[PDB]
RNA sequence: GAUUAAUAGGGACAGUUGGGGGCAUUAGUAUUUAAUAGUCAGAGGUGAAAUUCUUGGAUUUAUUAAGGACUAACUAAUGCGAAA
């Protein structure tokens, strides 16, 4: 099934606190998730990942995907 | 036998005032770099782009450290200095 390596023991009462480290720039934007520290990395995005465009780099349209 | 005592000037003294000067000290993030951890495929830059940097892992994230500068914001029709 889901083995999700994430926590082990959560509820629904839970809140699970990751942190969103986010630099937007004239020519891109970074969306990344770390650990309370900011040591461990969990997920990283940038717009040129999500774009074949240089321009479209740092766009709305690639910070939301 | 020595004119006053200039809202003339020099000097003394008293509480201040100042981003004036010279020495020492000392901080602060920031740029750059390095270290130690992370994570991954793109970072940069532009009107678009290309030179560049990138898997030998950049950009990015956390913690330190090195090294030169620089004193933000408060900061003003405010201050000081002969001007710089
Ligand atoms: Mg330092
Ligand atoms: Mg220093
Ligand atoms: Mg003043």
């Amino acid at each position: 099934e889901v083995i999700s390596y994430g926590p082990p023991n959560v509820g629904a009462n839970e809140n699970v606190f990751g942190v969103c480290h986010i630099m937007a720039t004239w020519n891109d934007t970074f969306i990344h998730v770390t650990d309370l520290s900011g040591r461990e990395t969990l997920v990283r995005v940038t717009g040129g990942m999500k774009v074949k465009a240089d321009r479209e780099e740092s766009s709305p349209y690639a910070a939301m995907q």
